[PDB]
């Protein structure tokens, strides 16, 4: 039902958090766009400076909102629906341990999940779908959006 009115989108990383090196964090987001861009004609462009539609940043317990985090476990990240400048935003918990290996909460698992919500997809009930309401580790070596997600994302963007 909710979807972007244009196939052009831009994003900007506010910070890379000291939990991982910038090179490791940059590839993590690129893999997410690659997996989603594989079955969506959406075009993602990285902006060096200025304000972008989807800005990513890492916050801490208090984050100027009536939705404080509950500590390390709990809300690993959250985003707002496809709105004007405020919408399409994405925040991450800096109090958690972000790693690219199988430890704590993998950044790619949460990153891909918020993108699914920003794409207009709702939580999926299939355990193999990334939109699964429960966090689960998966082999990112050959992981591809399952048929459930492909039929849903295609049903929205075609
Ligand atoms: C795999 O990607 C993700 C991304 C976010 C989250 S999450 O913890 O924020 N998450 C799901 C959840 C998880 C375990 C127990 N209860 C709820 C949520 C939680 C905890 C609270 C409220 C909203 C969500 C949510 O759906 N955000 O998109 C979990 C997994
Ligand atoms: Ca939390
Ligand atoms: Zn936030
Ligand atoms: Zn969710």
């Amino acid at each position: 039902t909710l979807k972007w009115s244009k196939m052009n989108l831009t994003y900007r990383i506010v910070n890379y958090t000291p939990d991982m090196t910038h090179s490791e964090v940059e590839k993590a987001f690129k893999k997410a766009f690659k997996v989603w861009s594989d079955v969506t004609p959406l075009n993602f462009t990285r902006l060096h400076d200025g304000i972008a539609d989807i800005m990513i940043s890492f916050g801490i317990k208090e984050h100027g909102d009536f939705y404080p985090f509950d500590g390390p476990s709990g809300l690993l990240a959250h985003a707002f629906p496809p709105g004007p400048n405020y919408g399409g935003d994405a925040h991450f918990d800096d109090d958690e341990t972000w790693t690219s290996s199988s430890k704590g909460y993998n950044l790619f698992l949460v990153a891909a999940h918020e993108f699914g919500h920003s794409l207009g997809l709702d939580h999926s009930k299939d355990p193999g779908a990334l939109m699964f309401p429960i966090y689960t580790y998966t082999g990112k070596s050959h992981f591809m959006l399952p048929d459930d997600d492909v039929q849903g994302i295609q049903s929205l963007y075609g």
